[PDB]
């Protein structure tokens, strides 16, 4: 169809990147963005 890739999962994401980077607390797989301690907030900070 048309691309093919796997971003975050947020309602405020607009970015697109080949292998997301993992928190330290969360183990999660996010943008650059929301890898900001300010942006996803990560309670173990
Ligand atoms: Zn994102
Ligand atoms: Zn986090």
């Amino acid at each position: 169809g048309g691309s093919t890739s796997y971003p975050c999962s947020f309602k405020d994401c607009a970015e697109r990147e080949l292998v997301a980077v993992i928190c330290p607390y969360c183990e999660k797989n996010f943008c650059l963005r929301h890898r900001h301690q300010s942006d996803h907030e990560c309670e173990k900070l």
